[PDB]
């Protein structure tokens, strides 16, 4: 069965990214891995907040995060993305950890 929730190997992590980093640049791939057998242990990657108007996207299959607007300290100075890697298990096994980003002047 599902012995395993995936295990991150590169969350937590703090970035320090420079103000005026415009739209579409990923910033980061997320690498997180699960020991159980085929769809106990297939990875897919979410926000933790569905929250429709975020700076950064994470593509559920690739973990790549990128940006969605032009960086600016000013508007935002620090994100905490809480990233949710969870397997394809009947009964779905997940782990959070934080991408930290922080805006430099
Ligand atoms: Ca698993």
């Amino acid at each position: 069965l599902n012995d395993n929730d995936p295990t991150f190997r590169n969350l937590p992590f703090v970035a320090e990214i420079l103000e005026g980093t415009p739209a579409g640049v990923s910033v980061y791939q997320v690498v997180a891995i699960d020991l159980d057998e085929g769809l106990n242990g297939l990875v897919s990657y979410r926000m933790q907040v569905g929250m429709p108007r975020m700076d950064f996207v994470i593509n559920s299959t690739s973990g790549v995060v990128t940006t969605t607007a032009e960086l600016d300290r000013e508007r935002i100075a620090e994100y905490q993305l809480r990233v949710v890697a969870s397997d394809a298990g009947t009964p779905t096994k997940s782990s959070t950890s934080t991408l930290t980003v922080r805006v430099l002047d």
